[PDB]
């Protein structure tokens, strides 16, 4: 039922999204149990100064609940886009110097993502932090 | 025994800097024998998977040699420039709610800040990501 609701997504995905769910420095997977682990890190900074790890483990943090609140039916899904967008403003984009530049991680599980289709195909088209803004914006309804 | 040259400085910052170096996102200390090892991470990710590790190792990386360039006579100002580029382009500020907005840190040594004193104040009142990339990209002088 986890691979099998999982199937029909990751069928969809490859129908009617071009098998990819990329958007503006950000893209999405879509899985029924994610090996968060996997995309953690051990970080410390030392003598008591910000190097970075804290930017990292919110990060982590947000990841963990978009997904989790994925993974249940019904919650609020204004509440939700709220967390996507404290992520994209978080997120940095690991820009490899010259010109390069590569997208953040979040993952949903299948029931989310086939109760929001239309959501994730206006995802895609993004192509600005302006608009981005205005697509995450907490609508009442 | 190297203290006064950095006192020297030390007075001309709070004598015609108003006591800083702040600029946009970034700030600079000036130190003779900075405890740069205090200002640094161990950490790692997991998987093949970037966690964002490799942009706080390529910071510090930066940052040192940001430092040691300037610890003696006669380095290539241009490229010592291009070495401040590549920190500010891999930096970026941790955003949660909006506030805080929050400064990089670089060291440089006594001598090479009183020999760019002028410089230096011209840095202060950059205040965009283009006017840094102006700034940093054209040669001075």
């Amino acid at each position: 039922i986890n691979s099998l609701e999982e199937l029909a997504a990751q069928e969809l995905i490859a129908a009617q999204f071009e098998g990819n769910l990329d958007g503006f420095f950000c893209t999405f997977y879509v899985q029924s149990k994610p090996q968060l682990l996997d995309l953690e890190s051990e970080c410390y900074c030392m003598d008591d100064f910000d190097c970075g790890c804290d930017r990292i483990k919110r990060e982590e943090e947000l990841r963990k609940l978009i997904f989790l609140t994925s993974d249940v039916y019904g919650y609020n899904f204004e509440e939700w886009k709220g967390l996507v967008w404290k992520f994209v403003q978080n997120y940095c984009p690991e820009h490899r110097y010259g010109s390069t530049f590569g997208n953040g991680l979040l993952i949903v599980s299948p029931r989310f993502f086939m109760d929001h289709l239309d959501w994730f195909q206006q995802w895609k088209l993004v192509s600005s932090n302006d608009e981005c803004r205005a697509f995450l914006r907490k609508r009442t309804q």
